[PDB]
């Protein structure tokens, strides 16, 4: 089997991406975060404290004929953006772009953190993480991704972001036409839970490209690249009257600037960011100063390949047995 849902931005910065989902019988559709940074699979309910629904779609179980109580299941989720939400668990029939699984862990929110309930636009998150993240307890359950994986035509599934624009998550093959050149692989440890590989290096505009190894998630649930601050300075300080400004959170830079692009490396090659990526925009309304979209890993632990990285590329996210990444230039 396959399935191909189009994705599409939150807003004109790309803030993050929803990818309509059906789930249960009759099909009910929230629009999920399809996030390869966690492994949990939750949305939007009925069971949501009322208080905390502003505008969201919600998943009703009790109207679906599929939807079974996971006896004693809970979850609780805290992400690393500060985020997070806790409930309870139903198993149903979830579909994605025409891929179906049956028995799902659907995680029903009953509290969800301000964050959330501040954005319409997002009914939940669908975890593409490994499974060993999942927040289940007293028994951890499966991704939607791993449900789905012997089924599948190939172990893989696929993210084509757009930038201002709507992509595409494919599963179980890979669209040859969607991509210029070849695909380069990359090897990935899943001792975190993560997508997690080495980049080769990094050039910012037309300068050399240094060889550094950089270790990193590939994480379509954050939206900025978020890199050592050596390599971050280097970037900014190429960009006329960019700063760190601690009061607002990161690096900012003149809204007059014209940006650089930033190159990161996958083992031989290369994929380039156009510096328009790297805009996300005033930091408050009408504002000149104007928020950068490379920031500082430093006291995240982690550095993390963002939308802003993954939107300039075609990604292959292939969970054969040994798990690899590829990155096409498209």
């Amino acid at each position: 089997s396959t399935g191909s849902a189009t994705t599409t931005p939150i807003d004109s910065l790309d803030d993050a991406y929803i990818t309509p989902v059906q789930i249960g019988t009759p099909a009910q559709t929230l629009n999920l975060d399809f996030d390869t940074g966690s492994s949990d699979l939750w949305v939007f309910s009925s069971e949501t404290t009322a208080s905390e629904v502003d505008g969201q779609t919600i998943y009703t179980p009790s109207k679906s004929t599929t939807a079974k109580l996971l006896s004693g299941a809970t979850w609780s989720i805290s992400y690393g953006d500060g985020s997070s939400s806790s409930g309870d668990v139903y198993t149903d029939t979830v579909s994605v772009g025409g891929l179906t699984v049956t028995g799902q862990a659907v995680e029903s929110a009953k509290k969800v953190s301000s964050s959330f309930t501040e954005d319409s636009t997002i009914d939940g998150l669908l975890g593409l993480a490994f499974s060993t993240l999942n927040t289940v307890s007293p028994t951890q359950q499966k991704t939607f991704f791993d449900n789905a994986k012997a089924s599948l035509d190939s172990p893989v599934f696929t993210a084509d972001l757009g930038y201002h624009a709507p992509g595409t998550y494919n599963f179980g093959f890979i669209d040859t036409t969607a991509y210029t050149g070849s695909i380069t692989y990359t090897a990935v440890s899943t001792k975190q839970g993560f997508w997690e590989w080495t980049s080769t290096g990094y050039a910012v505009g037309s300068g050399t490209f240094k060889s550094t190894s950089i270790d990193g998630i590939a994480d379509t649930g954050t939206t900025l690249l978020y890199l050592p601050a050596t390599v971050v300075s280097a970037y900014w300080a190429q960009v006329s009257g960019a700063k760190s400004s601690s009061s607002v959170g990161g690096y900012v830079f003149p809204c007059s600037a014209t940006l650089p692009s930033f190159t990161f490396g996958v083992g031989s090659a290369r994929i380039v960011i156009p510096g328009d990526y790297i805009d996300f925009g005033p930091i408050s309304t009408g504002s000149s100063s104007c928020f950068g979209g490379i920031q500082s890993s430093a006291g995240i632990g982690i550095n993390i390949f963002g939308d802003v990285a993954l939107k300039a590329a075609f990604v292959v996210f292939n969970g054969a047995t040994t798990p690899t990444l590829g990155f096409a230039s498209k």
